[PDB]
Parts: structure tokens; C-alpha cells; sequence
């Protein structure tokens, strides 16, 4: 707890005392989970809102944000929430989680506003502090004069909760005494959301265990490392996480993240022409993630790193060597068949073969086909995955196909993949200015991603970096490439973000849309299916100028919750 | 003209169609002289900018870059500029030169990002096309589908121009028809910039006549050779060039460039123990450059080639021989005294002795002192130069002292050298990742170099290769040593570069600063001197990560032009 306490970076923007002149005393108000409140300016809240009305299903996790802003020092600010009660029924406060919404340095899109890819020097972009970290650890914070602070509240509504109107009190305190109370009303609906383990939504946020061992300076795959990773990775499992990331060779992504991915497999070329392969790391990591509930799929990276230089341990010289070899070459085929055939046997002995995918990447088409030929030569039943662009010739060969937000599968193609038991999703990355999960992206954008999956009749959503932390991820989210926040969505101390929380809200609403449509399909209610479908039409990547992501998300959540 | 047309190399980077999928028509905008637009990506411009506002002095040369990008073939792309009119007055379009900003192959820094020195095999380094050639010869270009083309515009404002606001039209055409009209506004201020022959800035960019004779396959120092050199060397003269490179012996740099330097002096050792020296080539070359306006200084290379092996024509055997001799040896002294005493008499007969420098180079201190002893024994008034590191022992011996960017003379040292009429400058080379004039360097870095001279109170700037062309310099700027572009900054056809144009703007601003400070000293305006010096402090080689070279240059140009 205490060794996770931390200080934010200095604000790049000076506090203008003139902006604070109207603020006569500390103010405490409900705000919005759509808003990242600036630290150095008063909250844009015309006058304090004392009551919050929420609506939800049994089983659902729902958020609210309160905001505190003060013209004077407030020592040891805290807040807490009572039990919520409703006649004889009560939602216990143990189901309620609180956090300070803390500030990380962020930058901006590329200067043209049209994307966020490319190498960056920090001097070439703006820098500001933005509210994003959900700090559920630090019990109190002392606010200086002329500052604002958000507070996040998560209600994890139990499955067994009786339907009705619950009420509770949020108490906000500083230097020992109660500054304000806020009222919280929750209309719990007579419908039930399954727990995260039962969500259909295929969420894949690639995990970097090496970032955690580096940041805490512990030996990789030690008990300490796993202990630190447990609640952290649990954030992804609790969001519906379906896929385990596995690095089966040295640097699948050429060390593009602050922490490179090392191999979870020993590749030992013995001096007698034989090979020893050992999966002890891989197996420990997989079993760990599976114990956490992430067990749908394992994705293995990469046969196709950008530099096409493949490490092995060379016994004869007792050193690491590199094989330079490319898809379409005999040396590449021989090197990878040798490993994959061993790996196949290993997976089959572990009983993980049916779920293990060898991951392709977006490359010139002749090279992608050459890689797939090697995979099937190694084992004809290896499953294969790709996150990239639409390629009609690969549709049948890819068990997991994640497409750029820019391109669409046809209804029939989606249907054939669903009937075949395959997985079909989309991704955003540094390309899209919006919707996205940069640290400056509007909070609602992250929820919009899940709704968009529902509009497109896709299974899920993928993004390339759950936790590939930069050097000081709590303080500063910028990196030497891409817009800030592109490399992680969760923080040290197993701390969530506004981004992951809003994404997880959208995922929940995606499950609600599946549930409701199932019901209306069995009940034959055609009018409701048309109305849900019409609502989903707002989630189009070209509608965002006409209907903002925030407006879309809010309209859609209200429509769904009436049913 | 037509003998100077050429084709670029093929782009090593395949075009990515997803980048172009929202480009629905050819687009024409003003862009920035800070940017090398990539050929295979759409211009990073949110909304076409139809107007450009420039400010300049009477006498100044000022640039703008426009950019065209297209999702379809455009045949015979072309552009031209109208006269610039201000009510009754006119800047004739005769003073305006245009060019296509054409693409040359380049590489990158050393893999560690810390420097760019050492031998290279091009297969070990990345390859890309970068915009850098100012092609003012080729009248039209056809652009393929999904491509981008920059256009450079240089406005040479006459001395006589009346102060006021001038307006003109840039007309872009292709396929026959007119694609766009762009507006160009130009505030001519009531200050005069002298022509280049009057600039104080000591620019030294070492010339290689032998590259030109090789590339055009013509005899060295023939009329055709000189005719080819004239407009090419005039680029250097129009940038402020002050120094004539002379090779007074065989291979002063041991053929480190693609084209070695031959001796511009015949060293004939006759069979009666006497010598005959003939300076006909030296004299033709020097007179030629003087006629172009390069006449402040002649630098003679080299008493100190790495290999310390000195060619001479031996009459007795009717053959070239070599003397192997080192500084601190009697044979070295006897051989060099003999030539230098003849050379001294010849230079005095020509009236060039006062401007002629014998160039030393960075060697162990004892070797450098022994070389200096020979020079002074030959003639006690010979001037001497050095480009190297700081040596307190040599400060009063060196009439021209150019130091690495990383090291600094004291203010007291600079002042004494200035008051003594000596020259004091700095250089960059393959060492510095920035600021520099590699073909991948940012355009503003080139300008920054001249501002840095002003910040440091130095006389100017030196670089070791004006035009030491590689094999195919219009296509491929890479070499078997150093980062691409290290060996030349001007191109066949007397074509400038973005690097030369930007450096020359920096030199002009150095002169504006000189002029403004002389006037403010006379008027007593101590507040404006201090404001200028505060601005110059941005040009610190240490603060480039806090203030980008591009930001520093841009803020500085605005501050200076408000005066």
C-alpha cells in the first residue's frame, strides 16, 4: 500500500489566480465520468450538484465522478461511501470502490490533427497534466490552494441485489472534518448482467510482464513478480480479457516498447546438431493468467518481427547468435518448423493446443502466405491469428482475424466466421485520431469502442498494449513514439484508468445488447430490434463530427437502459 | 537544361494505400520550409492553406514551400509566380526562382543515435527517399497516383524595393489546366540588407573541383570544367562564401572523398639538385573563384596528410616519387621549406600572400608544433589555419581557428582574436547527430547553425564538403563512410539544397543581428541589445531537447523582424 504512494509531475501550465477569484470557499459537486477535470482551473460546474441518479442492472459495475475544488489548502482530503439501502435491502459498501483521479503528463495528436503515429521528441509537442489514473490506494491527498481534484466511485452491484431504488451518502472530508455530503441514488433494474467470466465480448489487450519486473526491479517470473502482476492482470480479466500474450522468441516487436519482450522459451542449439527447447517460463505465465480467468486463447509472437533476425542460444560458442532469415526462404522454414513441431507436441501434452494461435502480422502478401505455409507444414491444425488489414485470400485460414477500424467485413463473411467458431474483431492504434485511448482522448471514446463492436456485429476489440509502461508511467505517459498513452491503459499499483473503466462500461453495454436482442429474438419483438439497431448506427467512424462520441454514448446508454 | 534532367531512385518504402484513402482530389496548399514532405504519404496538412504571409528586409532572399499531393496521376505538374505588386510599386517575377523539391536516397545516424562517423556498408542501414534537391531546371513533373510533391519559391528582393505590402499569385497547373491559385503576401520592411559580397559572416564550405570534372567527364581546368563550375560555385558565393580551397599537393585527404584532390601545383625536382614549381592550375582556380566573389581567404591543404607521404615529379627518372617524412623530421622541414619559400614569393608576386593560409589539422600537439615551426621558418608572416579542438598553446599562432561545436573559446579569447583581425569560427561534421546538414537532418538545423555563430559571438561557420559528390549524387546521397549528405550540400546542374537555402537564411539573419546591434549601440538602446541576446540564448547545443532547433529558429526570426 505505502510503497505505491507517489507524487505527480509538476504542472506544465501555471495556475492563474484570477481564474480562482470567484471561488470563495472549497466546492464539492458531482461531476461527469465524461470529463477530465483540469488540476489548475476551477471545475467548470456552474453550481454544485448534490444528488446523482444512476441506473443499472444487477451484476453491473457503474461509475460516477465527484469533484472538489478549493481556493485554499485542504489537508488530507478523503472521501468514502456508505452502504446503499432500499427499504429492507442493502448493497454493502464493500462492493464500492473509490479512487483519486490523478494526473499524468500527456501530449497531443500529431500537429495536423489527423493521426498519432511517428517518432517524437517531447520538445516538438505540447505537454499538460491530464486526469486519468484511478488511484484506489492512496487514502488521503493534500490539495494546494487553487486546485481541483476528481474522485472516482465504482459500484459493483451484486448479482443477488433486489430491484429497486437504493440510496446512499458520499462523505467528503479534509483536515479531520466533513466538508460535504453528496447523495447517490441507484435504480437497480430487474435484469441481470453476467459476471465478467461469462461475457461474450472478445477483449484482447496485449500484456507485457517485462514492464512489471523492470518497474519494481524484481526478477522476472519470481513469486514477487507474479504477486505484483496478480491484481494488475486481474484488471484485464475483470474487463472481459480473453487472450494471453506470449513471446515465444526474443523481441517479437524489436523492442519498440520501453521494455522489450524477452523469450518465454529457451531455444538451445546444441553442438551435436540437436535442439533443446524449454517452456518453463511460457507454462508458468500461461498457468498464472489462466488462474486469473484469462483462458480463451493464447497468442504467440512472433514469426515475423520487422528485422527478421531470430535469436538462439548457440551451445558450441556458449553465446547468443542471430539467424537472419525471411518468409519465403528455406532457412526460415527449417528454423521455424524445427521449433513449431516441438512446440506443438508441448502444447498437446499441456492440453492447450486448441486455444494456441501463432500470430501473423500485416506484411506484403507473398511474405504472409509464406509464413502461413510454414505454420501448416509444422502442424496442419495450428490455429493462426492476425491483426491487420482486410485480405480476402486469408479469411478461411485465420481463426482470429482482427481488422483495422477503417475496413469492414461483409455481413456474410462475419456470419461464415461465426458459424465456423472463429473470432472476428477490430482494433485502433496510433493511426486514429479518434476514437482512441490516448491519455488526452475523451473518456467516452473508450466506451464508444465497445459499442462500435456491437454496431459492426463483431465479437470484440483489440489493442496492442495493456501495460507496456514507459519509464515513469504514473507521472508521464509520453514516449519516444506515438501519442501519449498509446503504450498503456493500466498503471502501477494495479491502478485502473478512466480509459479502462469507460471501455469496461461499453463492454458491459455490449453484453446488455446481446442479452436484450436474444430476449427480443425469442419473444419475436421486431420493433425493439429495429430501435436497438437504429441506436447502434450512431457508432460510425464517420459520424463523429455530427454526433460526438460522448453524445452517442450517452444517448445509447439511456436507450438501452429503458428495456 | 535537357542534359540536366534526371530520374530519381525508386522509393525503398512501398506506398501504404490506407494513408491515402480519404484523399478524394488533388490538394494544393502552402506548407513549410521546415518540412521535408514524404513522397509516399499525403501532406500532413489538415486544411489547405491558400495564403502565405512573409516579412523581409529590402535585399533579403526569402523562401516558401508549397505542396501538392494527389490520389491520381497528374501529368506535367507545373507552377509559376506572378509579379509582386504593392499599389504602384513592383517586385518583378525575374527576382523569383522556383524549383521542384526532389528526392534523394538517404540513410540514418549510427545505430546508437550518438553520432554518424565511421565506415558503412549500406546494407547495414535503413534507406529512404527524402526531399532535399532544389530542382530549378526541370520545367514539369508527372506525379503518379498517391504521391506528394513540394515546390520551392525563392524571392530575391532588390535593394531598391520600396517598403510596403506586396501581393502576388502562385498558379499551379497540370494536364494542361489550372489546379490552384495560391496567394503570397510580402511585407517589405524599411531596412536594407547588403548583398552577399558585403556580409560579415565567414562561411567556409570546402570546394572539390575534381568532383565536377569526374561527374561530367571533362578535362580538369578546361573551359568546359570551369563553365560547369561557374553557377555551381556561385551558390557558395551567394551564401556568403569567403574561402577558396586549394590543394597544393597530391591527395591532401588521401582520397577519403569519391573524388580525390590532385595537386594544383607542379613540384618538379630537377636532375641538377634544383626544383621548379609551377602554379598555373592554382592560379586559374583562385582567379576563377575570385571572379565569382570568393576572395577573403585561400586555404592550402595539406602539410599533414594522415599518410605523411608527399608526391613530387622526379625529373631524373621521369616519374612520380614519394617522400615519406613526418613533422619533427629534418627531411620534412627541408622538403616543405623548399616549396613554401618559393610559394611565398609567388603569392607575393600575385598579391595574394596576406590572404593565403597554410592549413594545419588536429594531430598530436608535438606534431602540430613541429609543422608550425616549418611554416614559420619558411616565412615568418605566413598565415596559418586550423579546424580542430581547443588548444590554448596555439591561440596566437592561428589566424583562422575553427573549433568543434562542443568546445568554446572564452569571451576574452574571442575578443582578442577579433581585435587582432583573426578569424574564429566553428564546425560540425559526422560527429554531431544534431544540429547538422545530413540529408535526413531537419531543414531548420541548417539555419540554426548560423544563429549559433551569433549566439557564440563567432565570425561564422565551416564545413568540410561543399560538393564532394558521391557517384550518383542526384539519386543517392549515401557513401562508404559517414551519414548520408555529409559529403555535399549542392547538386549537379548548379542545384541548391534545402540545407543550403536554410543555412543562407540563417546567415542573413546573422547579418540582420549585426546591423541591429550596431544601430542600437549607436542609439544607446540597451534594452533591445539585451532582448536580442536573450533570444540568441535559445541556440545552445545543450538545450536542443528543451527547445527544438525548429522552434528556436522560428521564434528568433520573428523577434528579429519586429525591429
Amino acid at each position: 500500500q505505502t510503497s505505491e504512494y507517489y507524487q505527480e509531475a509538476a504542472n506544465p501550465i501555471a495556475t492563474n489566480p484570477a481564474l480562482w477569484a470567484k471561488v470563495t470557499a472549497p466546492q464539492i459537486s458531482w461531476g461527469s465520468t465524461d470529463i477530465r477535470y483540469k488540476k489548475e482551473e476551477p471545475a467548470p460546474i456552474h453550481s454544485a450538484q448534490k444528488s446523482m441518479n444512476l441506473t443499472a442492472w444487477k451484476g453491473e459495475k457503474i461509475s460516477a465522478q465527484l469533484v472538489v475544488w478549493t481556493p485554499k489548502v485542504l489537508n488530507d482530503l478523503t472521501f468514502m461511501v456508505s452502504d446503499l439501502t432500499s427499504g429492507s435491502a442493502t448493497i454493502s459498501k464493500e462492493n464500492i470502490r473509490t479512487g483519486f483521479v490523478r494526473y499524468v503528463i500527456t501530449d497531443e495528436l500529431n500537429k495536423d490533427g489527423l493521426g498519432a503515429c511517428g517518432y517524437r521528441n517531447s520538445a516538438d509537442f505540447d505537454s499538460t497534466l491530464v486526469a486519468d489514473v484511478i488511484d484506489h490506494i492512496t487514502p488521503t491527498l493534500t490539495l494546494p490552494a487553487n486546485s481541483t481534484q476528481g474522485g472516482w466511485i465504482s459500484v459493483n452491484i451484486p448479482q443477488g441485489t433486489k430491484a429497486g431504488k437504493y440510496t446512499g451518502t458520499v462523505t467528503v472530508k479534509a483536515d479531520g472534518i466533513t466538508l460535504s455530503e453528496l447523495k447517490l441514488n441507484l435504480q437497480v433494474k430487474n435484469r441481470t448482467l453476467p459476471p465478467p467470466s461469462e461475457w461474450a465480448f472478445h477483449l484482447d489487450l496485449w500484456q507485457n510482464p517485462y514492464a512489471v519486473s523492470r518497474y519494481y526491479n524484481v526478477e522476472p517470473f519470481s513469486k514477487k513478480h507474479f504477486d505484483l502482476m496478480r491484481p494488475l492482470m486481474k484488471l484485464y480479466a475483470d474487463a472481459g480479457g480473453k487472450v494471453i500474450t506470449a513471446s515465444i522468441m526474443h523481441k517479437p516487436w524489436n523492442g519498440q516498447t520501453y521494455d522489450a519482450f524477452e523469450s518465454m522459451v529457451t531455444w538451445l542449439k546444441k553442438a551435436d546438431g540437436t535442439w533443446y527447447f524449454d517452456y518453463t517460463v511460457f507454462d508458468k505465465w500461461v498457468e498464472f493468467m489462466m488462474d486469473l480467468g484469462v483462458k480463451k486463447q493464447i497468442s504467440c509472437y512472433s514469426m515475423v518481427p520487422w528485422r527478421l533476425s531470430f535469436q538462439y542460444f548457440d551451445q558450441a560458442s556458449n553465446s547468443f547468435k542471430f539467424l537472419d532469415a525471411k518468409p519465403g526462404e528455406v532457412a526460415y522454414e527449417e528454423f521455424w518448423m524445427n521449433m513449431l513441431q516441438d512446440f506443438s507436441k508441448h502444447l498437446k501434452a499441456k492440453g492447450w493446443f486448441d486455444i494456441t494461435h501463432i500470430a501473423m502480422d500485416e506484411r506484403p502478401m507473398k511474405d504472409m502466405q509464406e509464413t502461413l505455409k510454414v505454420i501448416r507444414k509444422a502442424d496442419k491444425d495450428f490455429k493462426v491469428s492476425l491483426a491487420g488489414t482486410y485480405h480476402k485470400e486469408l479469411l478461411d485460414d485465420l481463426n482470429d482475424y482482427c481488422i483495422t477500424i477503417a475496413e469492414k467485413f461483409t455481413p456474410e463473411e462475419i456470419e461464415a466466421r461465426r458459424k465456423a467458431g472463429k473470432v472476428t474483431t477490430y482494433y485502433t492504434c496510433c493511426t486514429e485520431p479518434r476514437p482512441n485511448t490516448f491519455t488526452f482522448s475523451e473518456p467516452a471514446e473508450a466506451e464508444w469502442l465497445a459499442w462500435h463492436s456491437a454496431k459492426e456485429n463483431l465479437d470484440g476489440y483489440l489493442r496492442w498494449a495493456l501495460n507496456s509502461w514507459v519509464k515513469n508511467p504514473l507521472q508521464d505517459s509520453r514516449f519516444t513514439a506515438w501519442a501519449a498513452g498509446d503504450t498503456y491503459m493500466i498503471y502501477p499499483g494495479a491502478r485502473s484508468s478512466i480509459r479502462l473503466e469507460r471501455l469496461t462500461e461499453g463492454i458491459q453495454f455490449f453484453e446488455k445488447v446481446r442479452i436484450l436482442k436474444e430476449e427480443f429474438e425469442e419473444k419475436g419483438n421486431k420493433g425493439a430490434i429495429k430501435n436497438i439497431d437504429k441506436t447502434l448506427k450512431m457508432f460510425d467512424e464517420s459520424s463523429m463530427d455530427k454526433i460526438s462520441p460522448t453524445t452517442a454514448v450517452n444517448k445509447a446508454k439511456k436507450v438501452i437502459n429503458r428495456y
